[PDB]
């Protein structure tokens, strides 16, 4: 038509107007005419009490959301359908959720599976989910043998686990509860895509919260009461296992590591930096003089020397530097290949101390925990090419004996040197490793790794645009042109006669012309032919606008996002990884490095009751301690928010409004 | 401008150590493979910066500015050829040569891209009271006698 | 120079305490200010009357 | 020693505890108190009247900033040292200054500039602002024929003419008054270098209220009284001079732009696009059909078709480019040259159409205007070039007679058509300008145009790199090579032979080895130096690191910043050169394009009608506009503390009233 | 809590802060911490101070040296330090006329104060 016809489509039933001044006398504060107009509600006829609106509120919430005690015991006092405002009572933060307690489908607001004290612990209030547990109230245990009940219901069982005051109160220790609620959480989200961005927020809550009972640890005594507790440094041992990367990083923590890492060093960190070069050049410089002891006299000057971590490092580092500069000369000095030089003689003691250590480090951990780590696998391809080579020299000696250049192209001689030289890529890219110890090279390593995984997931499409235009330049360029009179016959040749011919001859050269290393003519048939030609020219210049422009770029846009989101968490991230990496030289067995890691280098009861029961109710005494002050803390960070919702007006209004409607029911 | 440059020159300069470390790296494992299985000293010219390019990892220092000048398109492939007929070491040698050209100019570069982009967007919020400084250190040398009467 | 440090001091002072005011942000605890003033004015003027 | 002492350094008088007493008298809201003291005051043993804290705190103020009317009337009964307590009640933007003007070195707070309508004006209160013009107060013109104070003066008097309410009040029209103060401002910030973010806010200020003057037009008559105001469309040409880039692209305003630009068509711009694309098409190859009429018969159906806008856009366009297409043709098909092909025949024409269209666009506007964009100094440029293109054709037919390829390398057919290809890119590069009529390729076209002033500033420390390493490379490689037996000498040939031996080759050497176009033998010395060899491809190898490596990337991250900046006022930017250039196809005197190119009493009643009707318009909007800001001075979601100071005053003298009465 | 006021009810009983140089390690960290950062408040400068440009100058350049010996608590003493640096700032917006600027800029204990300035790297007193 010419307008549009507005009806209620939903009818609501609506209420007598004797209900409407029923439901005007509560909200505005009359403990007069609500008392009278209840009185009159004993008389059946006149107006029932448990009225409802058309927008909810019955009766008894508009005193809960306009906050007044005194017409919640006036309609307790009487029999007003309570229902589900208990809830509501909890919802704002009302501590006379007392008078809900102590004292006495319609459509309830909430799902079904809602507890008082799961809503008690979403609303995070410490004083009414102490008034909860006083009473004595369960949670649901969330494992399983009609479908949003389920994940809903699981999902608010969890969120009411991962709050802070179900872990402050209610907990035997809740640093084990925030590790492992935060790792249940996160491995959780892993397993629904569903509810993803739900359970992270979550397992970032529990692992904001220990950090936050960090904060609150002075007197560090305490401190160390806390990161020694083993039901060495258990509970940091424990709390790297669980990726507590804020945790870790606390400031607090960070000067009981630094101060762990430099046992006798007086003022390390105070010195001049070119300076602290000098020192870490001559103790870099001995290391053999220091871990010559400790197999001499571990109970010695010298051999205690050693037993400090941060000179662990500079003789770990300092003898991986000169294996280093040892390969370096390994390239500045016969198909019988025997010991070809001294310096292989010497090398075979750092490679089986490097085998030996990788042995030796996933006796303990684990291949799940060593497989995490990237620089783990990193070495084992390396030492499994050190072993592949020292194989393949041995196997190379045995059955061989000469042509000079002359051999089978898969000559034992030529595939261990190889591969020698491919570990040789592999061990000196070890160093960057070693930049998470400095202060600045640090942050900007982990940076760089971080972005790698952002990378790897851009390159498997263009792998599948190699195999699309690879296919392409094939099947156009297989029949066209093929030359086998030729002499050198590939892409490498200084004449690049052909490039296209077979599939793996595509693949190199549109890898290598991503790179302005590849030609124009190599698109030319030797035939007369300017259609083929000219579309295998149009089909090299699409794909180099496909990789050269669209996706390089879009490369670069990916990492200026990746950078712009990593920077944020770099700083307690870079710390993570470098307790990681001082944390590992504190143990004992892994002193002594790589080429005295097995021989010299050729010159070529109650009391473990009272114990557990000291140290427990020690630790429980330090916990108590920062439980309470952490409560009082986040108690006094909630005031101040610097922002009022309405319902605090709406606090005041009825504070003013009810004591108008009582001076002037005295003054008249 | 030229503060906010200036600016970014100190995070430019802790990136080129890694980008070092890698030159190290490729210059090991291509000079130890390629000392061996080719060097022909029978050329007129007998470097990189020669017409023909003879020997390019036939020695560390020549390796190094063999990735160095490949860096930019200035180093062609038949660099990577043996005089002799393996066809083996010359293929792992230009898959080595290949993965450098990988990490330099796909991985590393881009990352100092990104790196610049973050670090340029923190310079900028202060370069107007920055540039100042150094417009104040600029005239306030200037002020007093004894350095006038230029060079 | 110490006169004109006290006139700054003075007037800075002054500059910060009234931007103190203006923060257009109003915590909790100034409703449990105000909710005191009234409350504690409800139990003396039934205190009177009663 | 062990501990620091810390004493008051800058100590004051401390008031007796009964002059303590009276100003905790007041703060509390106190009636009874406050005039029991003040009578007491009038003995002069106990209590001065005028007491002063360490910290302010006068006894006027504090009624003023805990907001009591009642105790202002109390203490202005007395005699009370106002002092600059007027100044105190417009700040917190109290309506009980009316008090304080209706009725009556000591450390003042504010610059001893600050006037009260300065501050009034500040505030913005519209309320305080008419309270103090209807007393009648004056405000310093700026102009000039003890450092500080004049420039800190000047700031508050243009901060105070540009308040949006002493331009809804007290102003002749406001946009006038927004326009020119825009104006001032931001040709005012360009001078001083300092107080540079404070004037550009301030020109920020009057742009935005001009376009939330035009928010208010309902109407759409009154927006027509308001575009056509000239003391065509006089007041839209006033803004776009102006650069009141948010008062055009209003969207009330580009309706009245679009339709105006859409004389006869229905509902264009809802129609399909590949149907507009035949539109557009069948209308651009009947150019010549549409413009040989308005020539014939002006005053005809074809010869009022080309008078619609939309219409001169497509014959100017498709003018130009079958121009282009012909330019395409004349590569397709003797010394002393000709006009050698039908085709230059064909062109001048075009070419004299164009030069007439530029100095008959220099007839008006002026150079300034005129010079302001560059795209008409592209085209001074390309015309010039056709100017020296056809002299060198005219004079290389005169005065020569064959050799065909020996010339004398300036022969001037050889510069004619060097000079004529340099014009043809010149030439063909003007179909980017033609991307701001398109909606999707418009504002992507003016975010690069913006970004390329942010990439000039950056070539020059380029090019002083290149002064640089050409220095250092021509002052190491002049010695050692200059083979000058060579066939071919340069770069350019097919061995290069000679790259670093002279300055200019040098500078194409660094130049062209931006790209990877020059090889690496360039650096070799026929002779045998290994030193200056590695020296010199040592310097052409940090070249290319400080070139591609760290000056390239910081071009590109500075382009990432500047294109964030561009693109949060891309589209209003865009549509301000959008109604460049729909409003210079408005005008008649700018139709039949380039090849048909050339070839009183009543004066004073309209000046009162359109007078008093534009100010009856503007009347109503200053009207509506200021109850809209108003309004929305109430919804901020912010409550500042002072709010709680008023509130709790609000009950604390109610408490300190009924004691007293029940007491 | 930088109140101006409830410090001055506190100097006016007279009451000492400890220096903080010395010769069991959370206690020496974040007691040095809360001395630095109640020393670099801008009203124990305003008060309690012979001339707070000094103060703020040599405060800034022992919180941002001080910063860079402990890398842990980093970001707070760069905190207090940006806070001092922005304090000086803040008392130079008070200066109304130009004699009085130059006062401040002259003072001797050319331009004395401006070089002292630049020479604690003072980027937002200067411009
Ligand atoms: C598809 C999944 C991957 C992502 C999607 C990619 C988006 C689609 C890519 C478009 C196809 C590429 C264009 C066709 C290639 C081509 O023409 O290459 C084919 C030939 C190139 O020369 P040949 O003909 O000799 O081969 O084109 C020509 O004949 C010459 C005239 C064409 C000019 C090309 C203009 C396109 C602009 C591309 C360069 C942009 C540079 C950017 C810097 C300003
Ligand atoms: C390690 C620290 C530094 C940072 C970490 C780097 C991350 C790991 C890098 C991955 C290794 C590089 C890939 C291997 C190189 C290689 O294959 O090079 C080795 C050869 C290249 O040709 P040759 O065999 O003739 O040498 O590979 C081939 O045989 C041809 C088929 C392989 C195709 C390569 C596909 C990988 C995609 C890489 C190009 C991406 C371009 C991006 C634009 C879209
Ligand atoms: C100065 C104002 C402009 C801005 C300031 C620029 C910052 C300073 C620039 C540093 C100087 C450049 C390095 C020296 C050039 C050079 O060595 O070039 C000189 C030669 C290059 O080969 P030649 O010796 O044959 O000339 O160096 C060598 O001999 C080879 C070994 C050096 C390896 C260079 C390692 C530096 C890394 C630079 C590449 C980074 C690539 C980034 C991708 C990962
Ligand atoms: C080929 C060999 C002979 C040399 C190749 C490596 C060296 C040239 C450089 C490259 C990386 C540098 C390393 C990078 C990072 C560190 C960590 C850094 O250790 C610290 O920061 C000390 C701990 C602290 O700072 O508290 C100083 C040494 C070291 C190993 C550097 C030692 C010198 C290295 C190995
Ligand atoms: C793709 C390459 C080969 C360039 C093709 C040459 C021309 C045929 C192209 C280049 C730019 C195009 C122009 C770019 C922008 C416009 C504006 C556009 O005009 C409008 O938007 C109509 C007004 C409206 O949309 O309201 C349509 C035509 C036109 C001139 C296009 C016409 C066709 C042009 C001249
Ligand atoms: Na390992
Ligand atoms: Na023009």
């Amino acid at each position: 038509r010419d307008r549009i016809p507005l009806r209620i489509v939903r009818a609501e039933s609506e209420l007598s107007p004797s209900e409407k001044a029923y439901l005007n006398a509560v909200e505005k504060g009359d403990y007069a005419s609500v008392k009278k107009s209840l009185e009159e509600a004993e008389i059946y006829f006149k107006i029932n009490i448990n009225c409802i609106d058309p927008l909810g509120r019955t009766a008894l919430l508009i005193a809960i959301e306009n906050e007044n005690l005194e017409l919640i015991e006036l309609l307790l006092s009487f029999n007003v359908y309570v229902g589900d405002a208990l809830l509501h009572a909890i919802r704002k933060e009302v501590v006379g959720a007392v008078e809900l307690l102590l004292n006495h489908k319609q459509f309830s607001e909430f799902t079904p599976d809602i507890t008082p004290i799961i809503l008690a612990a979403h609303t995070n209030n410490y004083e009414i989910i102490k008034l909860l547990v006083q009473k004595g109230v369960s949670v649901p245990r969330p494992h399983e043998v009609d479908s949003l009940r389920h994940s809903r219901s699981r999902l608010n069982i969890y969120k009411a686990l991962a709050s802070p005051s179900l872990i402050a109160l209610s907990s035997e220790d809740p640093f084990l509860t925030a590790f492992q609620l935060s790792w249940e959480l996160q491995e959780l989200s892993k397993v629904e895509n569903e509810f993803k961005s739900e359970y992270e927020e979550l397992s970032r809550q529990c692992k904001q919260f220990a950090k936050d009972l960090l904060d609150q640890t002075r007197s560090s005594r305490e401190l160390e009461i806390i990161l020694n507790y083993r039901d060495d440094l258990a509970r940091l041992k424990l709390a790297i296992k669980y990726r507590q990367k804020e945790f870790v990083a606390q400031p607090n923590c960070q000067q009981l590591l630094a101060s762990r890492w430099y046992d006798e060093f007086p003022g390390w960190r105070r010195r001049h930096w070119a300076v602290k070069m000098v020192t870490c050049f001559i103790i870099g410089l001995l290391f053999p003089v220091f871990s010559v002891c400790y197999l001499i006299a571990p109970k010695s000057p010298l051999g205690l020397f050693i037993r400090k971590p941060f000179i662990k490092f500079i003789c770990h580092t300092a003898s991986y530097l000169t294996f280093l500069f040892l390969l370096l000369l390994a390239s500045q000095h016969n198909r019988q290949g025997p010991p070809p030089t001294i310096v292989e003689w010497m090398i075979l003691p750092w490679v089986l101390g490097f085998i030996w250590g990788e042995i030796k480090q996933m006796w303990d951990g684990g291949l799940q925990d060593y497989i995490h780590d990237w620089w783990n696998l990193m070495d084992f391809v390396m030492n499994s090419l050190y072993l592949a080579t020292i194989s393949l020299k041995i196997v190379a000696f045995v059955k061989y004996s000469n042509p000079r250049e002359s051999w089978d192209m898969w000559h034992p001689t030529l595939v261990a040197e190889a591969l020698f030289a491919i570990a040789n890529i592999f061990s000196s890219l070890r160093l960057i490793s070693l930049f998470t110890a400095n202060s600045h090279l640090g942050p900007l390593q982990i940076s760089l790794g971080r972005m790698l995984l952002d990378i790897l997931k851009f390159l498997f499409i263009y792998c599948l645009v190699l195999l699309a235009f690879a296919n392409g330049l094939n099947q156009l360029y297989f029949y066209y042109e093929e030359t086998k009179g030729l002499s050198c016959k590939g892409i490498r040749c200084e004449k690049q006669n052909n490039a296209f011919s077979t599939l793996f001859e595509t693949l190199q050269s549109l890898f290598w012309s991503i790179f302005g290393l590849i030609n124009l003519y190599v698109t030319n048939v030797k035939a007369q032919h300017e259609f083929t030609e000219f579309v295998g020219a149009t089909m090299f210049g699409t794909y180099n606008v496909i990789s050269l422009v669209v996706l390089l770029n879009m490369l670069i846009a990916m990492m200026n996002n990746s950078y712009q989101l990593i920077a944020d968490h770099a700083d307690i991230e870079w710390k993570f990884a470098r307790t990681k990496l001082w944390m590992s030289y504190f143990e004992e067995g892994g002193t002594l490095p790589t080429p005295f890691n097995v021989i010299p280098s050729p010159k070529s009861i109650g009391r473990r009751a009272a114990d557990n029961l000291r140290r427990h109710h020690q630790y429980q005494e330090v916990m108590r301690n920062l439980v309470k002050r952490y409560v009082a803390a986040m108690i006094r960070e909630a005031k101040t928010e610097e922002g009022l919702t309405e319902e605090n007006v709406k606090e005041l209004k009825q504070d003013i409004s009810s004591f108008r409607f009582e001076v002037l029911g005295l003054l008249r």
